[PDB]
């Protein structure tokens, strides 16, 4: 008996399943007891088909929290969220069982299914639940990066110093590292670029030469626009590990901006070689060929990106921007909504809308737009009107007059000056809206910037620091 | 020490994300080869064999608990080679004993030896595998993954003494059932049927079992009885794909389109990556009388998986019934390399090569099917009844050519035309004194014929004649 379940585990930690599943199958036949039962679920499972594990638990029904855990993630796997839901939380028929309720059932599970029911809470609308959820994950169980990782990328603001704290000590230690990154990744998805890349710096160099680190300040120096100083570390990051395609996602987009054909082309060909069931490789494949500029072919990819993974907001949005420049404005509405849909907090979305409008000439909902993308992100402009720049080398006084009204559309067209090699232009606009608003740190920003580039430096570094000081 | 347990907490709830973030942090803090083993461990858990390949191969695995995740990963990606050079290969030793692989893998030592056989099995050294095989299941004659391989590869291990131990009501219970699949591989399925119905009710009613039953009641071609346990097996296991694609060819020589319909909608959408499922849905539209809908399907079986017969030698069927015999000699011929002991495809091309009048091809072919499976004619004839809803030529060729013979008394007796194939056994019943498989096929027609006397004896007669 004993040894029989022992022995079909150490077939599983060798990935031999069908040794295991057999044993299973007649463990569970010759005796029917729930632990048995949860094992040969557990077997089905790791097999990879969960949709046996499902039924199987489903068809004659176990309250035990082992099978409810397993019982819930099959679900989840099959996109069956509202019922995953009810066998943990016991959520929507009778009432709401508390997380005090979830942990004396779980016990040391309650981080896993509060991480689970966290993810389901998120992925159902409820951010508000689902953070409560992740939160209290933590609290159980600090090791867990992911529920971390998850709060800051909804714009939850936690507390890596209360986040990670366990409560020889080997822990003390990997969460001093998880300490600093914490700071650092939430520094990241907040977009305090220069603070991001300060934190990550300044961590220990064996944990500095890691590919996660290194991809993160890529998303760094990729935020900020330095497009050079980011295509070094994703060279790196590439040299060093060379099986990652997680970072691999915004590195594509760099090497377009650049325009450097052959090592888009090389990485496109690196990342689809090595995992087509990848969003990454396939949004990379796609702008390979925006960049060659051809509309057709990139379209493809950026679906392939979609089909396997419709939960990955970036990939509907290269989509958008592509479909802006063959004129088909109305495909990449929807695509900039869905994007939208699947993550609220992904900046490019909302300003994409916003220029379509404003191209359009609807600024009132533009500024809306505008408005909601730049609380995400201040300095999104340089990165989208600098797309706008790659492809044309490849009403303004209304527009002024309707500026007077609102600010951030007026910004924009000063934006799209300065990306174009029109920089004289640009300083007309930007004055007439630095009287317009002088509460906007955006406005003196860009006056650094532009006196930057045209030689004055002791005026540049003037309005930066006002900038600063006038920010918050 | 508490990093490591909090990754395996992590790994057996399937939080994979959580997982490989310790694991490359602990990787990072320390460059030790379990650590490495974790982060690699990780990965494949993860499902991205490749990335922990590319790991595994970037850095020094020396270990047996390193060596048999990289072979793994190899096997995975289709670097059989590779696999091979890992466990049984130094670069700088020689063939390893199998001694002393089992000295290096300790207890993993059954699963690396079993993964090897593997590796020769889909190489083209057959024996070298069993023998790999043999020694796993002597190792740990828990598993029954090698037992099972040997079985349909032809050899035929003892279950008496194979799963003996070397704890006694495990093996007790195996060796039965051991007992019951060899004889359905060795296609004496009555056989099979008695000595597995000999089990234990309650492992009985399991779904694997009836499902073997269910199996030889096809090869038995008893079609409504087959039906009747595999509709159990449903009943038990609906999430059993397993063994189901021969259901929907029960379900498609009864011509019951209505089940098979139930069936294949069931299927398709339970697993699509499945091949038995696309198997499930081609036989279905065959019996719409859409081929081009049927062949559609049967590709996207072989598309799911390249490495399952059965699809190939179904669309064959598909293609003959759409004369359409060059691509489907491909088929066949596909289906043999991929399955070296498959009567179907050496039967499905022998049925062509008659109707080639090739007959010296033939006799060849289905002598390779009949040395299978000796009954292969009745499932293969009947085939060509259903897709339908010289005389002295073989006649000469009937002297030096017997087994083109047989077939077109099968067909006959596929057909109706139950006396003419008497006659015509007769002629042929000369040219051969004693062959059971003639004597059998005088019993299976006297059935339709009424008479206890003829039946009876002739079945007796090939009985003794081949013990």
């Amino acid at each position: 008996q004993e040894p029989v379940q022992a022995a079909i585990w150490q077939a599983l930690n060798h990935y031999a399943y069908r040794d295991a599943v057999f044993l299973a199958e007649r463990l569970y036949a010759e005796v029917h007891s729930e632990e048995a039962l949860f094992l040969l679920a557990t077997c089905y499972y790791r097999s990879g088909k969960a949709y046996k594990a499902y039924r199987l638990l489903k068809g004659h029904s176990c309250t035990t929290p082992q099978c409810k855990y397993l019982l819930a993630k099959c679900c989840v796997d099959l996109s069956k969220l509202a019922e995953g839901e009810q066998i943990l939380s016991g959520g929507v028929f009778n009432k709401q069982k508390s997380h005090d309720d979830i942990v004396t059932e779980f016990g040391d599970s309650a981080c896993f299914t509060l991480s689970l029911l966290g993810h389901v809470y998120c992925k159902t609308d409820r951010l508000a639940k689902g953070s409560e959820c992740y939160q209290k994950s933590l609290s159980l169980n600090p090791f867990l990066w992911s529920p971390f990782e998850s709060l800051c990328e909804i714009g939850e603001k936690p507390d890596p110093d209360q986040t990670f704290k366990f409560t020889k000590a080997a822990a003390e230690g990997l969460m001093s590292l998880l300490r600093e990154m914490g700071k650092g990744y939430l520094a990241l998805c907040s977009y305090n670029c220069k603070e991001a890349i300060n934190i990550l710096s300044h961590l220990p160099s064996h944990h500095y030469n890691t590919g996660w680190v290194l991809c993160q300040i890529g998303r760094a120096y990729f935020e900020l626009s330095e497009y050079m100083q980011a295509e070094r570390i994703f060279s790196e990051v590439r040299r060093i590990e060379n099986y990652r395609v997680e970072g691999m996602e915004i590195y594509s987009t760099t090497l377009w901006h650049l325009q450097k054909d052959v090592a888009l082309s090389v990485l496109s060909k690196d990342l689809t070689d090595m995992d087509k069931n990848s969003p990454e490789a396939w949004c990379a494949a796609g702008n390979c060929f925006s960049l060659q500029r051809e509309h057709d072919i990139a379209i493809k990819f950026f679906q392939r990106a979609i089909q396997v993974d419709p939960n990955y907001a970036y990939a509907y949005t290269l989509l958008g921007h592509e479909f802006v420049l063959t004129e088909e404005l109305d495909k990449a509405l929807a695509c900039f909504r869905n994007a939208i849909r699947v993550n609220p907090r992904h900046y490019n979305a909302w300003y994409g809308l916003g220029m379509i409008y404003y191209k359009q000439e609807k600024f009132s909902l533009a500024e809306m737009h505008f408005q909601k993308a730049l609380d995400i992100n201040p300095q999104s402009s340089v990165l989208l009107c600098h797309i706008g720049v790659v492809q044309h080398a490849l009403t303004l006084n209304k527009a002024i007059v309707i500026d007077p009204k609102n600010p951030l559309c007026k910004f924009h067209r000063a934006s799209v000056l300065f990306a174009n090699e029109k920089y004289k232009s640009a300083l007309q606009e930007l004055e007439e809206l630095k009287q317009i608003v002088p509460k906007e740190s955006l406005v003196y920003f860009l006056i650094g910037k532009v006196y930057k580039k045209l030689g004055q430096t002791h005026l540049a570094l003037m309005n930066f620091s006002w900038a600063m000081d006038l920010d918050p």
